[PDB]
């Protein structure tokens, strides 16, 4: 089966295109079928796409495009098969219409900051998904606990995160945070409500070099790369051992040392640990599970 001539782009929406080719040489052999494929420039390759009807039967000329995305770059082209050829030269460049955003950014999160700062963050959404222009995010907050809503209208498509000061908030106030979306055709939904403390952020990464090696047959010994501790702002370890799951025991550190040693052991008994770190914020990310035997 040959190439479809020209591919022909007649309807455009927000999630749609509709197109029509001329038809494909077929070698003889009656076509069963017609794939349509697109490419964006955030695609890695073109792609078949969901198609109007469902399936497209050989004597079709024309069909429509589904599940686009709003405000997003497509081209098209067309496929031929027989018991499958080659595919057509792509249509134009077209754009779906624009849409209000439907997509919130996610890891929504506290960073640290000074001691009357509540630091927001977040991942920011990239070109695909804010489906028009004048792309931000709106950011609100509350003390928890709370009912009114503060909020700010971040005016950059590239923003991750957003500071608040106030001298009244003291460190670690506990604060209900709203990420959403918008842009020029209105406004799109809020993330889920995360509660972050304000001036310090969670532990952002976890230990490393976890080594555990054993001592005796009553004990053995846990050790981690030790971090700079920053001043005013305690942080220890928790150690999780056990024997079974992870869900069944914890120790943790004098302050900041970067081990510790593990007593009241059974003998000839292999154990598991991990190791993650906490502050006034709360627990960072657990580390790579690591062992030895007494």
């Amino acid at each position: 089966p040959g190439p479809p001539g020209i591919v022909i782009v007649e309807e455009i929406t927000e999630s749609t295109a509709t197109l029509s080719w001329s038809p494909a040489a077929d070698n003889h052999s009656p076509i069963s079928s017609y794939n349509l494929q697109a490419r964006s420039p955030f695609s890695l390759g073109w792609q078949t796409v969901k198609t109007v009807p469902e399936i497209i039967t050989g004597d079709m000329e024309s069909a429509m495009a589904v599940d686009l995305n709003p405000w997003v770059e497509y081209e098209f082209r067309v496929v031929a098969t027989n018991p499958t050829g080659d595919p057509s030269t792509p249509s134009r460049m077209i754009r779906t219409n624009e849409a209000v955003p439907k997509t919130a950014p996610t890891n929504v999160s506290g960073r640290s900051g000074r001691r009357h700062e509540l630091v927001i963050a977040w991942e920011p959404v990239s070109e695909e998904f804010q489906n028009g222009e004048g792309f931000g995010y709106i950011v609100a907050f509350r003390p928890n606990g709370t009912r009114g809503w503060k909020e700010k209208m971040v005016t950059s498509s590239e923003a991750s995160k957003f500071i608040y000061r106030d001298e009244s908030v003291p460190p670690l106030t506990p604060f209900e945070v709203k990420v959403g979306v918008y842009n020029n055709k209105g406004d799109g939904p809020f993330s889920q409500i995360v509660v972050i403390c304000s001036a310090e952020g969670e532990p952002s990464a976890a230990p490393t070099d976890v080594k555990a090696t054993s001592v005796s047959v009553s004990e053995i010994l846990v050790a981690w790369k030790h971090i700079k501790e920053s001043l005013g702002r305690p942080q220890g370890f928790e150690v999780g051992y056990w024997k079974e799951q992870e869900d069944t025991e914890t120790v943790k550190t004098r302050g900041n040392e970067s081990f510790v040693i593990l007593t009241g052991l059974e003998g000839n008994t292999l154990y598991h640990f991990t190791v993650r770190a906490y502050n006034g914020a709360g627990y960072g990310p657990p580390s790579s599970e690591v062992s030895a035997t007494t």
